[PDB]
């Protein structure tokens, strides 16, 4: 109904997304970087669900990695009734013009931020040469490179933008340039 309550206006919304190993990270910390953290806020999915998770248990707060899958397994049940329930919790509080989500992994994060923003909303797909993964110590591994956490966006083609990481510094700062100037047409 009323899909972010506790959300500000932004002027843009970055949705990133990309599989592990591929420089999705080494791409968000540089436009937050050059942005600046007053200017680009960089929101985190896995954060609320961490949160969420571990309190809906007993908690407090924000072999010891299966765990993880009990969290993904969890969060897939929330999410499943519910799109929104951690996007909705990312939101909240966030003043900058300009906000980077930097691990969207499933086509209802996107749906949820079209609705809910649709005009100021831009998907970003970071995707890289298998090499440059392999680079980076990337072997398939079964029930990690096969779950739908690493697959929720491989049959989805809807994206604004695709950054390619080839594997050369050079090449990506260029890419990385190129997107700068797109974000900051929109703090003018």
């Amino acid at each position: 109904g009323s899909m972010a309550p506790l959300g500000g206006a932004p002027r843009l919304v970055l949705l990133f997304s990309g599989k592990r190993k591929s420089g999705k990270d080494f791409v968000t910390e540089a436009l937050q970087s050059r942005l600046g953290a007053d200017v680009c806020a960089v929101l985190r999915l896995s954060g609320p669900l961490k949160e969420q998770y571990a309190q809906e248990h007993g908690l407090n707060f924000q072999y010891k990695e299966a765990f993880r899958k009990d969290m993904i397994r969890w969060g897939e049940e929330k999410r499943q009734a519910d799109p929104g329930f951690f996007c909705r919790k990312i939101v909240e509080g966030i003043s900058q013009p300009i906000w980077l989500v930097s691990d969207t992994r499933r086509v209802s994060d996107i749906q949820w931020f079209r609705e809910a923003y649709g005009a100021v909303t831009q998907t970003v797909r970071v995707v890289a040469l298998e090499q440059s993964r392999q680079q980076r110590g990337w072997v398939f591994t079964p029930g990690v490179d096969d779950a739908e956490s690493e697959c929720g966006l491989d049959n989805f083609g809807d994206f604004d933008w695709v950054i390619e990481n080839h594997g050369v510094e050079q090449r990506l700062e260029e890419q990385l340039e190129n997107l700068i100037e797109f974000i900051r047409s929109r703090l003018k």
